[PDB]
């Protein structure tokens, strides 16, 4: 029997409440773990989600001084690389963001003005997550163009670490290759890959979605640059990942489905895509192997999914 799967954007609202409820601000090794008001503002921002419904405006959140100040410094440290260590896509868009969405040190950009920001680049859309989603839920959001996304933001003790997504993963590391066309068809492809694909290969597509969107480096001409998110986040990661240190590989995804990593420590090995179109169609030839007695296709007209039949 196949795993049930949303034919309509609407039937996201299913299981957008389907997350780990005990959620990692609760952990001893927490930065916030020790702060109450802390964890009154996390569960205020998972009730935000919990609530939300699809086509409704994202709820807008007057974030704290404390707040702004430690998203001003993930900020300012990060823009420092961005012009050499990010992709074309990524610096073509930013002053697009920091004028029409308010990127800036001192504010918080709230996720109604990103979202209608991505649904004119690329049809892209937000929808506030309370927590971690099952990798089955979150990629076939893709499939709509939707990206699930987090609204709180890191414990302001240790403004460069975070043990998880927070809104500036979210909007400095995911947004801006959201708003390219190619990447968006590409993250897509991955999601429409594993709607309804056995749990054995929504783990194979969650790797690779590890090392191209959350970790993927891009060719760009002669060079390499950084597209992931988790790279475009990460002020030690970013440096480190365009150094002689890590091993690259070309993207080939029946090894690149297959290989370890670690969430902990930079990764030791990259993949280079070649471009994002190229990756898409490796996508597309790869989910031609998942085991689905059909096939899967988005009407954005409609915001339904056609299913075939094999
Ligand atoms: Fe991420």
């Amino acid at each position: 029997t196949v795993p049930w799967f949303p034919r309509t954007i609407q039937e996201l609202d299913r299981f957008a409440n389907q997350i780990l409820s005990y959620g990692a601000e609760l952990d001893a090794d927490h930065p916030g773990f020790k702060d109450p008001v802390y964890r009154a503002r996390r569960k205020q921002f998972a009730d935000i989600a919990y609530n939300y419904r699809h086509g409704q405006p994202i709820p807008r959140v007057e974030y704290m001084e404390e707040e702004k100040k430690t998203w001003g410094t993930v900020f300012k440290t990060l823009k420092s690389l961005y012009k050499t260590h990010a992709c074309y896509e990524y610096n073509h868009i930013f002053p697009l963001l920091e004028k029409y969405c308010g990127f800036h040190e001192d504010n918080i950009p709230q996720l109604e003005d990103v979202s209608q920001f991505l649904q004119t680049c690329t049809g892209f859309r937000l929808r506030p997550v309370a927590g971690l989603l099952s990798s089955r839920d979150f990629l076939g959001g893709l499939a709509f163009r939707v990206f699930h996304c987090t609204q709180y933001i890191r414990h302001g003790s240790k403004p460069m670490y975070t043990p998880e997504p927070d809104i500036c993963h979210e909007l400095l590391g995911h947004v801006p290759l959201f708003s390219d066309r190619s990447f968006a068809q590409f993250s897509q492809e991955i999601g429409l890959a594993s709607l309804g694909a056995p749990d054995e290969y929504i783990e194979k597509l969650a790797t690779i979605y590890w090392f191209t969107v959350e970790f993927g480096l891009c060719k760009q001409g002669d060079s390499i640059k950084a597209y992931g998110a988790g790279l475009l986040s990460s002020f030690g990661e970013l440096q480190y990942c365009l150094s002689e240190k890590p091993k690259l590989l070309p993207l080939e995804l029946e090894k690149t489905a297959i290989q370890n990593y670690t969430v902990t420590e930079f990764q030791p090995l990259y993949y280079v895509a070649e471009s994002f179109n190229d990756a898409k169609e490796k996508v597309r030839n790869f989910a031609a192997t998942i085991p689905r007695p059909f096939s899967v296709r988005y009407d954005p007209y409609t915001q339904r999914i056609e299913v075939l039949d094999n």
